[PDB]
């Protein structure tokens, strides 16, 4: 498009015109000249360690907000809009910071959710819980806040959308933040035999763990401890209270003898590792959780070849012949792997969502987006399942990915930084 | 990087340095702003129906693509180098074009494939075979060229690389062009009782053929007749020699029942509606073969809903639970019809590769880059399989793309434009 452009869906013709994405000033990491669509993490944004942003470049970003969230109650220009901008404006030279008022956290919550590019679930973006623990102060308060979510995005296995936002970050007072990367992981240790016990992808948290004195059961699926620092200082050992953490016995509804594989995965995802910005405030502890879509689990988290990497056993239990690439058998046991997945919590009653459905709702809220808001920010390498592809609606969907706030962003680890 | 970009691989923790990307002068369509990496084509250099370069922008073109070719023999600034640089810049002066030396023209077409972002099976770039056939003026002579290159790359099942070069395009004299998307592909029929017979995606183009006389057979793969154009003349409908078109039918290592699905393809993948560009001049007939990686067949061309759609008759003939899509009836019909066909294939001794076997070598032939031309652009978008992305490597691996010349591009169809 001249000013306009244009996204279109070879499976079905149809075309969509974005304008929303003449509202981002924020940096992909492409140029004219190179497309940096496939990089994990091009440091555009991803947030430094260096500080924490000055009175003069915060207001210019407090206002671009406030502005957006009263013209989306379509009261721009107010007198309240002018006298909230006054407000902060002060508050901001006085303080150095400011604090949002419910109203403006809970619509910034919803539209980091909104932006992410990354998400193939945001058709639910508007129903989300926000959980404001703002006045918290400690590590044990923390691990109530926490505690409260879990439970409450569980719901006995009707899983709810849910966030809790944590203080934001000050100059010096200091940090909140949740070391653990999902509030509910299995840990994963090394052993000199070569081979990984449990989930590779833990192991040096679980280090920081054993290192913080916990009694680490040695054992496959051990759920983590949750590490919190509050207000910059040292993060405590916390045991999330089993009673509260839902998980199901993975099981196939022909194999019997898949059920003897000893594969069991927990409900509730929950990422705690992220950073929320909402007016140039940065809120570094900001866990929050949804559902799983299938593949999640099925694919990524056990045919990982880095991850549990359970493809050879679940290929040699069928009985397929492993000899050629050929032949398919990885194929074939990840359908299994992950039609297993998807029976196992329908069965345990427990909230889950099938690649099919979610890309199906997907280009639905992408079509809402677009006629709603004149777009719909999103990444085609992520947004596309692991498995089965073309298969799914999202692979013949253009897809056109810029950045947008708030946002959600992603942030050093905690223990490469703090100190004592 | 600060100047140098890297990539990383996720599952292997590899990484390479790209310094390649500095000699890409052509954009990729993203901005700073915006990614535009999942849109099919981008109108950047999608050849425009606007003439042909001019005298002018002609030279520098042919200048840049000269200092590469002596470059790449290491005789740079040469003699050679300059008497050949005066020669063409005459040459263009005179003829307002300029003819490439057989060596040229060898190596123009390496690269434009060595060049290809899209295009994961790479590795083999170097072992193209050169067909020249500057000196066709005819549509017969073309029909002669595409048998024997029909012939030669078929070589009985083990599939040989190669590319049939026709004159460049001038500024009035006129184009060739081969107006069928592939050399060997099948017709597409509408039927008012709204099915579609054969291939959904030749129907526009079968019609031509019919109008241009072709006697349809009406049939399910019917191979369609090639329709070449010479020096700008009308297109001419020509029967690729039977004998000469290799199919497969296509049948299942297990179910026996699978033969009776009435499933058959050709063996020779033949792409021979892009545009060659070399020097600035514009090859707009330039067909070229490989071989096929099993996906391309059994899940985009059969299972692609604007395609050959065969899912469900699969699924029902297997008996399975297609009242809910969370039973992953799509995901097992299809590992099936892709294990059919490459099993079917290797029997009649027809080369293939499995997505297993071309992403692992593709992940090799990128090392081979980034050690010997610093670095290799990458389309992640087309790179992974439409089927199994995450088991697969290159999933796993950061991929640059940007744009070298000489290239493969896409150009407009020669009908929505030729005249009379
Ligand atoms: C309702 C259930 C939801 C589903 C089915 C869903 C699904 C997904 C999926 C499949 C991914 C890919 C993650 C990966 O491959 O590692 C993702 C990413 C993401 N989702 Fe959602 N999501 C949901 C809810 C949420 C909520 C409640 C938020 C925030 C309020 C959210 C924010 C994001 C973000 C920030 C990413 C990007 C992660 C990254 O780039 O590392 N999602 N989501
Ligand atoms: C040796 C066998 C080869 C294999 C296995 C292979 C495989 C592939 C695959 C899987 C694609 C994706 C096409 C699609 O999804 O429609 C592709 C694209 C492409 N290949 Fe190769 N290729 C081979 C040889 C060649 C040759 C000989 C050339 C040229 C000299 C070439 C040039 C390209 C180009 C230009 C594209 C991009 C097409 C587009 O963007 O529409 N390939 N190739
Ligand atoms: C290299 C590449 O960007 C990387 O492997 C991406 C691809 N797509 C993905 N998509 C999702 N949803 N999650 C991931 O972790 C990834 N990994
Ligand atoms: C919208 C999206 O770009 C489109 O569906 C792409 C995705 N990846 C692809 N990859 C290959 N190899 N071939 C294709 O035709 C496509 N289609
Ligand atoms: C945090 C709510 C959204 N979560 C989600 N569905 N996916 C991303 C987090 C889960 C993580 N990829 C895992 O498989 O363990
Ligand atoms: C032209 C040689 C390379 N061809 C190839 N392997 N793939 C692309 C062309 C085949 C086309 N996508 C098809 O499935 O019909
Ligand atoms: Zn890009």
């Amino acid at each position: 498009g001249p000013r306009f452009l244009k996204v279109k869906n070879w499976e079905t013709d149809v075309v969509l015109t974005d304008t929303l994405h003449l509202k981002s000033t924020l940096e992909t990491g492409c140029t004219e000249h190179i497309c940096m669509g496939s990089i994990m993490l091009p440091s555009q944004h991803t947030r430094k360690p260096e500080d924490v942003r000055t009175k003069d470049q915060l207001f210019p970003l407090a206002k671009e907000f406030l502005d957006q969230y009263y013209s989306s109650i379509k009261r721009f220009g107010s007198k309240a809009h002018m006298d909230r901008l006054e407000e902060v404006n002060k508050e901001i030279e006085s303080t150095s910071t400011y604090q949002l008022k419910d109203t403006e956290l809970i619509y910034g919550a919803k539209h980091a959710w909104r932006n992410a590019s990354r998400c193939v679930g945001r058709i639910q973006w508007s129903k989300l819980q926000v959980f404001d623990a703002r006045d918290c102060t400690t590590a044990h308060g923390m691990f109530n806040y926490i505690c409260n979510h879990v439970k409450y995005a569980t719901n006995k296995g009707n899983l709810r959308s849910a966030i809790t936002i944590f203080p934001q970050r000050t100059d010096g007072k200091h940090d909140f933040r949740v070391w653990n990367s999902q509030l509910i992981r299995y840990a994963g240790y090394k052993q000199p035999d070569g081979s990984t016990l449990g989930d590779p992808a833990n192991v040096q948290f679980t280090e920081i763990c054993i290192q913080q004195g916990w009694k680490a059961p040695r054992g496959r699926f051990d759920v983590l401890p949750l590490l919190l620092q509050a207000n910059g200082n040292d993060p405590e050992l916390f045991q999330i209270p089993p009673e509260l953490v839902l998980e199901v016995p993975i099981r196939h509804p022909k194999f019997d003898w898949f059920k003897d594989l000893g594969l069991k995965w927990y409900g509730l995802p929950a990422v705690s590792n992220m950073l929320l910005e909402i007016g140039g405030l940065e809120f570094s502890a900001c866990p929050f959780s949804g559902w799983y879509m299938g593949t999640e689990i099925g694919v990524r988290d056990y045919c990982d070849n880095s991850r549990y990497n359970i493809l050879e056993e679940v290929a040699k239990k069928m009985d397929l012949d492993m000899r050629k690439t050929s032949s398919l058998w990885k194929d074939q046991a990840l359908v299994e792997i992950n039609i297993a997945v998807l029976y196992s919590f329908q069965s345990d009653k427990v909230t889950i969502v099938d690649h099919h459905s979610a890309t199906e709702s997907f280009i639905k809220h992408m079509e809402n987006e677009y006629r709603c808001r004149g777009g719909c920010p999103a990444d085609w390498v992520w947004i596309v399942p692991p498995m089965s592809g073309s298969i799914t609606p999202v692979f013949h969907q253009e897809m056109l990915n810029y950045r947008l706030t708030p946002s959600f962003e992603y942030q050093p680890d905690p223990w490469n930084t703090h100190v004592w």
